């Protein structure tokens, strides 16, 4: 038996709420946070235009086994082909046409299916950034003729090509491809085709649009609860907190929401149907799994809010000894040396954050110089690859200072793990740092010049 999650906030902006999707994102935040999803309903005349060839979009297909706790990671189809195989697997699954199978028989099947070890059902589906062979649903400027149609869809905030690379995603000013995390993916889905429960990188927010198809069902917990989910399902598969050793090891697993639920966790439901989007909220827990046939695009995005939470996120990483995909110090100083342009909101949000950030290092080189670390000499982190500025220890991302040691050449360590690096005595070490703290308090007036004007 399945006891479907209370339904999360739906929300249905006016086009005057919907013109600025940050502006709203800030409005709903009071409500959305507190259940970590929301769906919103766009304005019933803003449609892009769903607009492709079916056979010249292909893909490699990933390939999925749905037992519920067992543990997962993170051929050749068309777009035709492989909505064919998807359609005609899920008729002959329910013996039925596909749009005469309820949602919510689909939803009881797929808790029954991954909770029967019995039953070896495995699914395909789609998973990638866009590319030369996929790319976006939503139009992009290429020198292919658009439509007026298209051309009006080509600037707007909701098109997930803008949101990172607008004024107010602070993941805009990174100059570091991430690649992972200013880029959307694209998902093909077919009938139980599902993601497991995580948390976006650095804790960021997450929007997701479905192009097309049969309904995308989601489950979220709000960010507070994330401790408390995690306790719950170490206790209950403790193979996936076994620290796998690479950013791309890491282990993730199908949960039945009863579950948590009876663990008292707080989880809310959707089915995000075409033209809706979903939104996850820092450090909110999701997962879910497709209807059908569909294909839906999505994009991390970190807002003025998400800020503090990035930095408590890199904290809680350093501790893991889980990699960083950038270097949030590296962000917030890059922002600083664009102060000028930056939006005056944006510019007040990095002040603070910089203030906490050269108030903690001020008492960590005092910390170092403790332990009889004399030598230094300024190094440009940033021209460095990232497994170049790993900490030894923690794996934590270098960038505003590090330890060496001639004993250990190329090694690095953070300043928390001092005493990780060698076994030589402290003199032999060396801090390196990206500014002196007289660098720093300059540019943090930058950002109050352009916040306070
Ligand atoms: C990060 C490195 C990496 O390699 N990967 C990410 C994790 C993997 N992955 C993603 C998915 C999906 N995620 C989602 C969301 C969310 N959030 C919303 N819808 N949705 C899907 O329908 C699917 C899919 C079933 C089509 C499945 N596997 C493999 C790729
Ligand atoms: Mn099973
Ligand atoms: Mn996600
Ligand atoms: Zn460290």
């Amino acid at each position: 038996m399945f006891l479907p999650p209370p339904e999360c906030p739906v929300f249905e902006p006016s086009w005057e709420e919907f013109a600025d999707p940050f502006a709203f994102i800030h409005k709903i935040r009071p409500i959305a946070e507190q259940t970590g999803i929301c769906k919103v309903r766009p304005p019933p005349d803003w449609q892009p235009p769903f607009a492709c060839d079916v056979d010249k979009l292909h893909f490699t297909p990933r390939i999925q086994r749905l037992n519920e706790l067992e543990a997962q990671t993170r051929r050749d189809y068309t777009l035709r082909t492989f909505g064919e195989m998807a359609d005609a697997f899920k008729s002959d699954y329910f013996n039925m046409p596909v749009h005469m199978v309820p949602t919510e028989l689909v939803e009881k099947e797929f808790w029954r299916l991954v909770s029967t070890i019995e039953e070896d059902v495995t699914v395909e589906y789609g998973a990638d950034i866009a590319s030369k062979e996929f790319g976006s649903g939503f139009p992009v400027r290429d020198g292919i003729k658009l439509s007026p149609e298209e051309e009006e869809y080509l600037d707007s905030g909701w098109n997930l090509n803008n949101m990172p690379v607008m004024e107010q995603s602070v993941l805009a000013h990174i100059t570091a491809d991430i690649c992972g995390m200013k880029l959307p993916w694209l998902y093909v889905g077919m009938c139980f085709s599902s993601f497991c429960w995580h948390i976006e990188d650095h804790w960021s927010y997450s929007i997701n649009y479905l192009h097309w198809g049969e309904p995308k069902t989601w489950y979220g917990v709000p960010g507070y609860a994330a401790e408390q989910l995690e306790n719950v399902m170490k206790k209950l598969a403790p193979e996936l907190f076994v620290s796998q050793p690479d950013l791309l090891h890491q282990l993730v697993t199908i949960m039945n929401p009863n579950t948590l639920m009876t663990h008292e966790v707080p989880v809310y439901r959707t089915n995000q149907c075409a033209g809706e989007f979903v939104i996850t909220f820092p450090r909110a827990y999701h997962s879910g799994f497709n209807q059908g046939f569909n294909f839906a695009e999505a994009v991390n995005f970190c807002t003025v809010d998400w800020l503090p939470l990035g930095r408590q996120c890199v904290e809680h990483y350093r501790l893991l000894h889980r990699y960083c995909v950038f270097s949030h110090d590296e962000m917030i100083c890059k922002m600083a040396s664009k102060a000028d342009v930056l939006d005056v909101v944006v510019a007040s949000t990095v002040q603070k954050d910089m203030a906490i950030m050269i108030e903690d290092e001020k008492a960590l080189r005092e910390t170092v110089r403790k332990l009889g670390v004399i030598d230094s000499e300024r190094m440009d982190f940033e021209l460095l690859p990232d497994d170049e500025r790993q900490c030894v220890k923690c794996k934590t991302t270098c960038f505003m200072s590090a330890i060496s040691c001639s004993c250990k050449p190329g090694l690095l360590v953070c300043l928390h793990h001092v005493k990780e690096l060698c076994s030589c005595p402290p003199y032999k070490y060396k801090l390196r740092y990206r500014y002196t703290l007289d660098d720093l308090y300059p540019m943090m007036n930058a950002l109050k010049l352009r916040a306070e004007s």
